[PDB]
């Protein structure tokens, strides 16, 4: 029994990293207004979809391989999707559905027929509230709270009335007022209502921000930081690499949208399949998750462009993954013990895994018994027992020189390292520096489409 290292992630941490994509959707007054950001100066009468479906949306993010969908229902300017008690200013006095429209009731009942995880992004910086100001702040933290209720309560809401993430973005325009939030009480709230749902926010939660909108993660990524040096004024450096002194598991989100702007805009086009491929292998291809924003238009459906974008994006992780060319794979090295053994790396079971006490440099060879082509090697810890690789190389055998494939710092849940393509039999992986000693769960090898 190997002891575990650092700070270890929560069930419901490894669910998010095992899950991999969640999708965001950001869908209200500011679609119809053509902006990104509201005054809460928005008049409702304009949020008026002509044929929203979001069954549709639940749908083609299904089937494209999305295991949660985040919902905006309050962004900046105030406005509320869903029949709030608690201010006026809400889909109740918009004409969409005779008036009794219920967007989080909608996104809610299709999430659960599709068994579709559920986050709820409430923006922390209300432009419309009148509460909303240092003189008021005790009654803005009891009106959002109150809020957090409603959403997390209400066994129609979520998927079958659970939610896997709350959102909580740290944006606030320079101008507005400097309300300080009540975290603490919000984030027990949270717990009394959905347990060890995830949060993300500025604070010391179990989810923080990259720290930027590219999809890009920092190498090295340590999911863990210390809270101390969170908040507003966190580093973006700090967020993108996380601490190798973290005091916290924390995972780095890599949220992104599929194009220039969180919300729909007719001149606006998604982005490209290489371009998301590229996000995808410096996202969940550096351990963290990838949170891919995809905005309905103003009749309330995802852009046929959109569409089309993700169905090629999952199509092409469906060829990537389709064999594992390292599978079966003879492997040497040191090794721990029998229980811990190097054929563990390629023997297909997720129940074993391999670990060393030697000193490093350690080297993992593996023989995959005839020449192959590949240009992708993944590579994973066990964080169970806590991260701890910070530097390794990878090399292949080439007329028998060993050449360079590629190199990292991290590897975390997954790492997936792309090197020029290559006809070999023999590969190395190195590792040169670890906080403890190491574990590998699984060498494998692919081929991109
Ligand atoms: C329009 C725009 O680019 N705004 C960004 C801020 O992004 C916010 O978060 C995204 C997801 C979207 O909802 C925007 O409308 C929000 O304004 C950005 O705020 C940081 O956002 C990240 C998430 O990407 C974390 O929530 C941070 O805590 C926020 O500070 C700021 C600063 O990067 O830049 C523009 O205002």
């Amino acid at each position: 029994k190997i002891k575990p290292h650092g700070p270890l992630p929560s069930q419901t941490q490894l669910a998010y990293l095992g899950d991999e994509l969640a999708a965001f959707i950001h869908f209200g007054p500011n679609t119809f207004y053509d902006q990104e950001w509201g005054t809460g100066q928005e008049d409702p009468e304009r949020f008026n979809p002509s044929q929203l479906d979001a069954r549709e949306w639940v749908r083609v993010l299904k089937e494209t391989g999305f295991k949660k969908l985040i919902l905006v229902v309050k962004h900046h300017d105030g406005f509320v999707l869903y029949p709030t008690a608690h201010t006026d200013y809400s889909v109740k006095v918009s004409p969409w559905r005779r008036g009794k429209g219920d967007l989080l009731l909608e996104v809610s009942q299709a999430a659960t027929e599709f068994d579709m995880d559920m986050g709820v992004y409430l923006s922390p910086w209300d432009a419309h509230s009148p509460l909303y100001h240092v003189d008021r702040e005790a009654d803005y933290n009891a009106y959002y709270l109150a809020q957090l209720k409603e959403i997390l309560s209400n066994p129609n809401y979520g998927n079958a009335g659970k939610f896997a993430e709350v959102w909580m973005n740290g944006a606030r325009g320079e101008g507005a007022q400097k309300v300080n939030y009540e975290f603490e009480k919000w984030f027990e709230t949270i717990r009394d209502l959905q347990g060890d749902c995830l949060i993300f926010s500025t604070e010391g939660t179990s989810i923080r921000w990259i720290g930027n909108q590219r999809g890009y993660a920092g190498d090295p990524l340590w999911q863990k930081v210390n809270p101390d040096k969170l908040g507003t004024e966190a580093e973006l450096n700090y967020l993108q690499h996380g601490d190798p002194s973290g005091t916290i598991f924390s995972i780095g989100e890599a949220d992104v949208s599929i194009r220039p702007g969180w919300f729909y805009h007719e001149d606006q086009d998604p982005k490209s399949l290489e371009e998301l491929v590229e996000i995808y292998f410096h996202s969940v291809g550096r351990g963290t998750p990838l949170l891919l924003n995809i905005p309905p238009n103003q009749a309330g459906l995802f852009d046929a462009k959109d569409i089309e974008r993700l169905y090629e994006f999952a199509t092409y992780r469906n060829e990537l993954y389709k064999e594992d060319l390292a599978l079966g794979a003879e492997v040497s090295g040191p090794a721990l013990s029998a229980d811990f053994a190097c054929r563990h790396l390629t023997d297909g079971l997720e129940t074993s895994s391999w670990a060393s006490d030697a000193d490093l440099p350690i080297q993992l060879e593996l023989d995959l018994g005839s020449p192959k082509t590949f240009d992708v090697i993944e590579l994973r810890e066990d964080l169970k027992l806590g991260q701890r690789i910070a530097a390794f190389h990878v090399q292949v055998e080439v007329d028998g020189v060993w050449q360079e494939f590629g190199s990292g710092h991290t590897v975390g849940y997954k790492r997936l390292l792309r090197g020029a393509v290559v006809e070999a039999q023999k590969i190395r992986v190195v590792i040169t520096e670890s906080q403890a000693l190491p574990l590998l769960t699984k060498i494998s090898l692919y081929k991109t489409p």
